[PDB]
């Protein structure tokens, strides 16, 4: 059994085309899970993870601050206490527009890898 | 299967009592349950003061992360206490289970393959 300070985990920065200032937290992957997998992502002020999709699902909680979710059009707002669940194949992403860190856990099936 | 994303204040979800042989003061939200799960469920479970999940174990994993207060996990060999912040990974068929030795709610988020139920 496996017991953590999900902080403690080191943060992997990413910066591409598609997602700029946001960190990755692997917390549970595939060394340990055998179906689905644990992150935890902070998302800077006017950090982005572009719209995208993908043959499998997320489930999310927003743990810290206001999160803008992008949808297929359009976007919604919310807040720390909501959870996502994102359907396969669904058009997402996200948007920090707050002067300060958000952050949520996101799980997904193992063939969406870590 | 079904297209969409669902947005959700899980506090909007009311919190039902668990009560079994091995469950005492323990309360329940299924955030992403069987209705709608491909794999795996969601469940934010609340342990009241002095609550407790007797040690058990079952063939499915649990991936845990603690939102609220002081959780005290129950090992095959002795326990250890984490907080808000904390994740926990337990393997299929290992042995289990939490108590709540403060005095106000402690709240987890609990998810498991969608096989071992909701
Ligand atoms: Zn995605
Ligand atoms: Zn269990």
């Amino acid at each position: 059994m496996i017991l953590k300070r999900a902080y403690d985990v080191t943060p992997q920065k990413i910066s591409t085309d598609k997602v700029r200032g946001v960190r990755k937290r692997v917390l549970i992957g595939l060394k340990d899970a055998p179906n689905f997998v644990m992150r935890l992502f902070t998302v800077e002020p006017g950090g982005l993870i572009d719209r995208h999709s993908h043959p499998w699902e997320h489930e999310i909680f927003v743990l810290k601050g206001k999160l803008t979710v992008l949808k297929e059009q359009g976007e919604e707002t919310v807040e720390e206490g909501f959870y996502i669940f994102v359907e396969p194949n669904e058009i997402h992403g996200f948007r920090n527009d707050t002067d300060s860190e958000v952050e949520f856990l996101c799980l997904i099936p193992k063939e969406g890898g870590e």
